[PDB]
């Protein structure tokens, strides 16, 4: 049904963000690939380059994205946001969807900034993920003060065909920021030092790499359809005296659970701080 | 379109393992779950219970599960193969593809078992993991001496339907047995812990757990796909001064590396020692 | 077991909480019960005698009135205490042996020199049976008839969980459950010392730290829950709880307890190790 | 406390933990209990239900109905639940706050705005009030008569300790027992993973290790000694129980638990402050 | 052979250190119990009892503690001080020395408070430890402004009579809290470790608990009778290569010395908020 919409999408920003989103898009079958434009000051990027192989149509000026667009995203650094939004605020309508990926960038600091122009910018916060380019996201949004109720229904729609989407209250955002925004980072690292364990024991890099993703993969796939607590999949895996249970032992000596804490904390607590300084 | 209507199978002990194998069996429709029969001396298992829902044929008697067998899946602690083999040995027939799916348990010393019994004995080692219950699981197998070519050609048709699989000599195994078999274990751990921080921070446990588990999920699947290092996916989410690189920086402080690596050491160490004490 | 007489060689911690479980609990009269010591100027030697138990010296009385007859002292004793009495061994006894690492091997070895089928049951319990809450698993020997393990269990039920298990379970027991009250004692100290920290009172301190953790454990005894999700009813979002949760998980503190419970299992092994 | 009403604004993990220990205990039949939430399709709510507690969505409902209203909402909620039921308070009314680290403070001044002497109470309990063996402190405000307190006490009792405090202690309180029961799930399931590494089924070691558990704090509770001195009596010389004790000690086991303590205490007031 | 006839004692509050102080006194033969009075609002308190025995007379009311007194002591926590005064000030007379144990809590801050009610009272701030109950405490005072110069000889001869005492300025007296009035607790710790050292090794806990306690007594005679340094004795009980030289490297490898420093430093920080805040 979204296809047959004809939506025009817009990206403000035309890098890593702007590069996933499309790419999910598209191969959901949702967007034409020419049915999107993307702005940025830079062309000399591989995301821009890897954009219009695609068929996403580029262009150096915003006001152009804007004009474009149906659905606006605000895929920029946090603190581009304000500049962009003095840039195009005159250029916002009635019409759009001002939807902002921005780490931290609150909806109040927004439609503060679009209110001087039109008087009911229709604004949506949203935190998504690498893993859209595989529709394997995790994505939330918040509704703004103008959104309409069909606002945030087309919001999930388009954003459940590229993942998990679902409603939050925005208070909830800058978390999920340091959980399943930053998460596929944590995920990269995991999977590059099991490998390096795989290639101490013996293996080749290559089926090191493999292995390592599949597992992770499959037993984020069992949690994810099971209703049973992550421990008690651990203790299926976990035979008396066996294997598994000697290698828990060693990732709890070193508090393995609390740097996966700090973390979290740590990427939720920068993500405040990336908005305090705009 | 893959069914295996010739094919009966049977496993030695009705266990996790048992289970997950036969439910990802079936669930990917190359066997009838009335095809399959297991055995274990306790009836009053959970998995038994849920095998016999399936439909999956029940016996306390091991020498029934080999003589209804064409493929008989070894699926009991690595202790109890001696125990095992010694019972039933005197049962192999030239039919039988013996796979043993016991960490740490050698072909020769599965073979030197049997020969006494008749000779050539088709044996085959496997090491698996539980996500095979939702069809992702990964897999290794080694060819034993009597094995004919088309034995390890079947084996990789029937254990490619339930994830990765792959043939690798048999020194490989005890080290996927610490990377892929004890992995899952690693992610459930990772996971409640990534919950745990989304929860300190502020989201319902039910969200965070969600969320955690979509990102480990979609960031295993884009390395699965991708030609590329996993440090470059993860410097794709590493903003310049942004939230994932301070999150990043109090991982590396921990040393989370190191303790992934010292996981499947120990695994695989143990595993060993599953076997050289035998 | 109603005409049931039960004695204990070792009349220390040990014997001092299952008699006065056993006694608590109605299943045994206190005298039934006799125990022996070396010192009758013991302090459990003069509890027992307070609570209506027989005390003698020697050994030997204490098997002569018996039926069933606990091992209740030190592992390294239990050899001279089996070359001291296993004469006196009648066919009609059931001996069960507490005492940590020592196999029913080696107490069978010693005792069949004297008469060719002794029956003996190896146990492990814990001190809280004296509240008869205990945690005891039994394991029988090659002579110990069917009905032998079943009167085990009535009267090991009385005082605590029981099971029986197969003996090379027991060591790994001992480290866990049989060392356990004091992992608990250590953690309740600690406790109380934080809300002293934090202004409370001593006494009260105690008393709400103990409370919390009877609480929490029968919690877990009576749910088929996981730990976890116990726990998570626990951790409200940003909330007190998921703070200090936290902070235990920064210092290993679920590392230190698994390390606990291998030391003390390693150890039992060691001590029947040197014995043997 | 027989013709006793009892409302929970809130139907989530307390209030099912609370009306379930007061409904076993017989203190209170479930027919006399009314809870609301804004979200009838939750799990606390569909267990109160079969129960047979009384639900509503509508918590000027539930105000109607109770003669003791307990609030059972976040701590950032109970600003807006006093100001949507403030005008319904009725002088019959007792309102018992169980949110961590709000004042009776706070609660007196927005309730006083509707009407001039609100009967306030605080308390601080813990999830195993929901097989009885929870811990409670109670503070009574400006307003609270003697029988409130009485009458708190005896409801509180039924279903735990229960004692009163000064009001000054009960963010410690928080720290120690309102958090203490995630500090002895976390301890129950690192227990159990290391019976499980030292060769016992899961199962087994989850019972063993929540039994040894609640016998020592049952011996605690039940004894005039120092926690030490009762460590002592399971510490023989040389033994299993004194090398576990060692390795507890080398990683600072007691250190993580008074951090623990101190950490929920700490963010409880913060709650506050931030409140405030 | 030292007797204070002319001399009545009063304690406001009757807890640990106003039974130890009377404990000592009384055991040291300076004070008859019956001209000690003690008053606390709490009879059921295990110090009550004792005093009681001992023939100390108790009463519930602070007031009549002070006409009965010369010789005031202020044995309450530190918070409850203020209260005190307020309440009793107007019944301080030209007769009373004010001897305040609290810690942390100035002469300045008490002087004001009984200033308000009759000008020139004469108060002395003392810190002292529980070991005064076997005269073997460790106390140091400083006097107040309005203090005469035989109050302080006075005092310091009723505190010599339970151990070690010495005149300091005041400024010093947080910094003695932290050493000696909470280094009984140091020595208690350290007591109970080295007895479980002692039963680890194989002692029964009772000789463990003697001789450790035994071994800390003498060597601190020891110093306190020696002219040499501690490094000096140490070093005539660690012979080459001997069991104890390698025992004081492991307590070096541990940081035991900074630990102790730690000790100290924190306990005189916290008395100094003992105070700040008030
Ligand atoms: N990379 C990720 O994993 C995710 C990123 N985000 C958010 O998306 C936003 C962008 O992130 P990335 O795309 O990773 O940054 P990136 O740096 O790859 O791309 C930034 C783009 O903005 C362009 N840009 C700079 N100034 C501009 C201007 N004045 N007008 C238009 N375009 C301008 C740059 O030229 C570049 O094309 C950030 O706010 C980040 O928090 C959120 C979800 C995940
Ligand atoms: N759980 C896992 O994650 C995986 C386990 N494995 C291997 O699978 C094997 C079994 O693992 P789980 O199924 O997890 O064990 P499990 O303990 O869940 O099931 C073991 C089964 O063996 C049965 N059994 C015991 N004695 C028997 C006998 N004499 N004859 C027949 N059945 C008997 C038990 O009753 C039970 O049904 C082990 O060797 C393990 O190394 C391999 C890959 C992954
Ligand atoms: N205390 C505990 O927490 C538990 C201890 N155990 C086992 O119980 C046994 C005893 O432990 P405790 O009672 O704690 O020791 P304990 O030292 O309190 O009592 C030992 C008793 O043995 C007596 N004894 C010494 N030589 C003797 C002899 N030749 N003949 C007779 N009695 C003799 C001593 O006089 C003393 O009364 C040990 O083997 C220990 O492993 C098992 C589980 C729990
Ligand atoms: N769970 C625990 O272990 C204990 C919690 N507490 C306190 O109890 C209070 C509740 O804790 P839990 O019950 O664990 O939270 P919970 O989240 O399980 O239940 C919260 C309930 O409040 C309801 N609610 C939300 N907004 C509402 C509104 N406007 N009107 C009425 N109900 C509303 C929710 O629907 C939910 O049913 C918190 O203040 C917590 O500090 C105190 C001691 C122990
Ligand atoms: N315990 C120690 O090791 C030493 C304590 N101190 C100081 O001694 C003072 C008391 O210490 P502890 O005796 O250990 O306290 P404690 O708590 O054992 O005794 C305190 C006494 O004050 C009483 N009290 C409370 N309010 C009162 C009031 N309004 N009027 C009269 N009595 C009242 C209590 O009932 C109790 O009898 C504290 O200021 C402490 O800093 C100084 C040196 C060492
Ligand atoms: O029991 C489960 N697993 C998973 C792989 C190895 C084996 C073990 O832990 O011994
Ligand atoms: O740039 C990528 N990301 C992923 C989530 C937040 C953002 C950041 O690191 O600031
Ligand atoms: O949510 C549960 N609890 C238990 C006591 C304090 C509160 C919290 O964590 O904030
Ligand atoms: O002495 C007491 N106990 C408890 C179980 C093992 C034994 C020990 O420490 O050796
Ligand atoms: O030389 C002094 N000492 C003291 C006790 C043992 C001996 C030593 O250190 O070897």
């Amino acid at each position: 049904n979204l296809y047959f919409q004809s939506m025009s999408v817009g990206f403000i920003g035309a890098g890593q963000l702007a590069f996933a989103l499309a790419k999910g898009f598209t191969a959901a079958g949702v967007l034409a690939a020419h049915k999107i434009m993307a702005s940025s000051p830079d062309m000399d990027l591989a995301t821009v380059s890897a954009l219009r192989k695609m068929g996403v149509k580029l262009t150096p000026h915003n006001k152009e994205t804007v004009q474009h667009s149906d659905v606006l995203f605000l895929a920029v650094k946090p603190h581009i946001i304000p500049f962009i939004l003095d840039e195009i605020g005159a250029d916002i309508e009635d019409r759009h969807i001002v939807v902002s990926c921005a780490a931290g960038v609150t909806i109040s600091s927004i439609e503060k900034k679009l209110s001087a122009f039109r008087p009911a910018p229709r604004v949506i916060r949203c935190m998504t993920n690498t893993p859209v380019v595989v529709r394997e996201g995790a994505t939330v949004y918040a509704t703004g003060t103008h959104a309409q109720v069909e606002d945030g229904r087309l919001m999930e729609q388009l954003l459940s065909s590229v993942g998990f989407c679902t409603e939050v209250e925005e208070d909830l955002i800058d978390a999920v920021t340091g959980l399943s925004g930053s998460g596929p980072a944590y995920a990269f690292t995991a999977l590059d030092a099991l490998a390096d364990g795989g290639v101490k024991m013996g293996l080749p890099r290559r089926l090191a790499v493999r292995l390592g993703a599949q597992a992770l993969l499959g037993a984020a796939k069992m949690l994810l359809h099971s209703e049973q607590h992550p421990g008690q999949l651990k203790d299926n895996v976990s035979s008396p005296g066996g294997a598994t249970i000697h290698a828990l032992h060693v990732l709890e000596s070193g508090g393995f659970r609390s740097l996966l804490i700090n973390a979290v904390e740590a990427s939720c607590i920068r993500t405040r701080e990336l908005q305090s300084m705009a």
